[PDB]
């Protein structure tokens, strides 16, 4: 009866990611509920990985409750690059994903360079 799903056509906001201060491999992936959504989003998946040379399909896709805009990541390389992007999903299908934020990773064994 109702085939229409079709699903968002924009990708979140805000996307901002932040180590946490009780863990340093941790860290507060915030965004915003995009503009074309095309109806409110029932569930966002995220997708976070150090190497962009592979398909966003290898990478790590989390799914997140609409409700929230936020994510927390567990287990996270120190010192090195890891790229994000975002997405929302409707009852009907997702859109695309944000831009590959480029954000490093604490340094809990460093050097001693400073």
């Amino acid at each position: 009866g109702s085939s229409g799903s079709s699903g968002p056509t924009s990708a979140p906001k805000d996307l901002t990611v932040i180590t946490r201060e009780g863990k340093p491999r941790a860290v507060i992936v915030s965004w915003q509920p995009p503009l074309e959504a095309n109806g409110k989003i029932t569930a966002y998946i995220l997708f976070y990985t150090l190497d962009k040379n592979i398909p966003i399909d290898d990478w790590i896709m989390e799914t997140i409750s609409g409700d929230r805009l936020t994510h927390q990541i567990m287990d996270l390389n120190l010192d090195t690059m890891y790229y994000f992007r975002i997405q929302a999903r409707n009852s009907k299908g997702v859109g695309p994903l944000s831009d590959p934020i480029l954000f490093r990773t604490l340094k809990v064994s460093g050097p001693s360079s400073g």
